[PDB]
């Protein structure tokens, strides 16, 4: 193991030196600017901030070093920053003046490659392997005048909805230090959720923008997979195309997400990665205020919602009704198949073997639970264990049986099944003539080191990765004393270990934020945002 302890020791040196460097930059600026009203600057909504940077009434230096100071402050209680992107102070002086994000500091999940910086993903084998260049989206941020300034922490390998790794340690939820911030984009959740960044980018293959956004009380959007460029994104496995990775924005409000997508969907993006269809942001769809046919469900019949989740969904449904929208009960067909056969099978078509090589000679962070141990089991044993457990615990059995290695021949068949399911749900959708779909979102924040074992709780988000529909989350309420007391009677639909862990993990959550999820059809990001904007305006005043 000693090569892996060396990786951790070096990564902590680097993190500390980064935080030290931030502190010294911050102190230098405050010394020269003792009268700046930093709290008034920090609490400006992004749109007003961009307006003020663009007119010249706030300088980029003032915005940048004030935020940088807030990031360092909030990092003390959250451990969300892994690295300071040193050259950002000279990017700040060169920021294209007409750019739609001129002078906006932006946070990046660690997997977004940045020249001269590791994208470790918490894995020892990626330590001391700096990126040769910025990834495409980061290039596009800079060309629109933004100032990427920190890399934020992720769970090891990015395959947990918690956020700890053996290199930089454990990130914490800013609302409550005993709670997870979510993941894998958890560092972003904590930073943005505590006020230390007005905008960041995350990734999401099973819910990893939406979990942290919902747990930390902020907005996030997972677009259609190929709406933005993945060129230069660091990952654990490459070439898996049945369940797509998507990237999108995280921010305090929905208008920030719209601004960000609008800034990214420009000629710079489309010429830097011609493989992305050149679909400009359709402002008129986003700004529409016509009544919507909104499908909805209180539950997916897979993960029993928390009382807080249920109340969030029902109150949102009612308030949308009062505004003139038509609410239509709607549950996508065959969710169990989509999760257990299609999703699992798509993510682990090779039995997890490629994924597992990343851990050779490495520690396994406890927030991954027993994932590594289970994936390591021989195919024949996965099958036998599956058959043993089927009459007792059919969910665990299904999971085990669908994470076995298979032939290219069977992967073709699975990929076709994924296509056909997508056409199935689209057909279901168009028969009830929906515009959008309102669902519960997992919440409130689970206890630290529990997402690794509450594996079924991914059901609410994973469905829309499998379907590759754009999905976003918006905070609508906070857990009440009554909501939390009612957790005592939570039973789950199955009563397996996944339900038992989730039950305990969601207790002691008074005051934590709770979200709903908003879905549209593929390529309809503008409509998803329009809907999100509506939920935000009616529920959070
Ligand atoms: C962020 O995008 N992510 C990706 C998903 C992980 C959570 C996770 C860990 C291990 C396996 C899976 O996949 C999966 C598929 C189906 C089911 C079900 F059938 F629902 F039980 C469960 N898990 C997801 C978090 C970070
Ligand atoms: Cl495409």
């Amino acid at each position: 193991r000693q090569k892996a302890r060396g990786a951790a020791t070096r990564a902590r040196q680097k993190q500390r030196a980064s935080l030290e460097t931030m502190d010294k930059a911050v102190q230098r600026f405050r010394l020269q600017n003792p009268d700046l009203d930093s709290e008034a600057l920090l609490t400006l909504p992004l749109l007003q901030l961009v307006q003020k940077l663009q007119s010249g009434e706030l300088s980029p230096e003032a915005v940048f070093f004030t935020y940088l100071g807030k990031a360092w402050e909030v990092n003390k209680g959250t451990n969300c920053v892994t690295s300071y992107l040193t050259d950002c102070e000279t990017q700040l002086s060169q920021a294209p003046r007409q750019g739609l994000l001129y002078g906006v500091p932006v946070s990046l999940k660690e997997c977004f490659s940045y020249k001269g910086h590791d994208s470790t993903l918490g894995l020892s084998l990626n330590e001391g392997m700096p990126s040769e260049s910025d990834c495409v989206v980061v290039q596009v941020l800079k060309l629109q005048g933004a100032v990427p300034f920190v890399h934020t922490n992720v769970p090891q390998s990015m395959f947990s909805y918690d956020c700890s790794n053996p290199l930089f340690g454990q990130t914490m939820n800013p609302w409550k230090s005993s709670k997870s911030p979510g993941g894998s984009s958890g560092g972003e959740g904590a930073l943005i959720g505590s006020g230390g960044s007005p905008l960041g980018l995350g990734t999401d293959i099973g819910g990893s923008i939406r979990f942290p956004s919902a747990f930390c009380g902020i907005c996030g959007l997972k677009p259609t997979g190929n709406r933005l460029s993945k060129s230069g994104l660091k990952g654990c496995v490459y070439g898996q195309t049945a369940v797509q990775l998507s990237l999108g924005p995280m921010a305090r409000d929905v208008e920030s997400l719209a601004l960000c997508l609008k800034a990214l969907l420009c000629e710079h993006l489309f010429t830097l990665d011609p493989t992305v269809p050149p679909l400009p942001f359709r402002e008129e769809v986003y700004r529409s205020s016509r009544p919507l046919r909104v499908g909805y469900y209180e539950t997916d019949n897979y993960t029993m919602p928390s009382p807080a989740m249920r109340r969030a969904l029902i109150e949102t449904k009612q308030r949308l009704e009062a505004a003139g929208h038509t609410l239509i009960p709607f549950l996508p067909n065959n969710i169990p198949y989509a999760l257990e056969v299609l999703s699992t099978g798509g993510l682990f078509s090779d039995g997890g073997r490629s994924f597992l090589q990343n851990f050779k000679g490495d520690f396994v962070d406890p927030c991954l639970g027993d994932l590594i141990l289970i994936l390591r089991l021989p195919s024949w044993f996965k099958r036998l264990l599956s058959l043993l457990l089927k009459p007792l615990f059919p969910r665990l059995a299904a999971f085990l049986n669908n994470m076995r290695p298979r032939s290219a021949e069977k992967l073709w068949k699975l990929q076709h099944e994924i296509e056909m399911y997508r056409q199935s749900v689209i057909a279901q959708w168009k028969a009830m003539n929906l515009d959008v779909l309102l669902t519960p979102m997992l919440g409130p924040a689970l206890d630290l080191n529990t997402p690794g074992r509450a594996t079924g709780a991914v059901s609410y988000t994973m469905l829309y990765n499998c379907l590759d529909f754009p999905a976003g989350v918006v905070p609508v309420t906070t857990v009440t004393a009554e909501d939390d007391a009612q957790m005592e009677l939570y039973k789950g639909y199955f009563g397996d270990i996944w339900d038992i862990i989730l039950k305990k993990a969601m207790k002691n959550s008074v005051g934590l934020p709770v979200a709903v999820q908003c879905v549209a059809l593929p390529w309809q990001e503008e409509l998803c945002l329009r809907f999100m904007r509506e939920v935000e305006q009616l529920m959070t005043p």
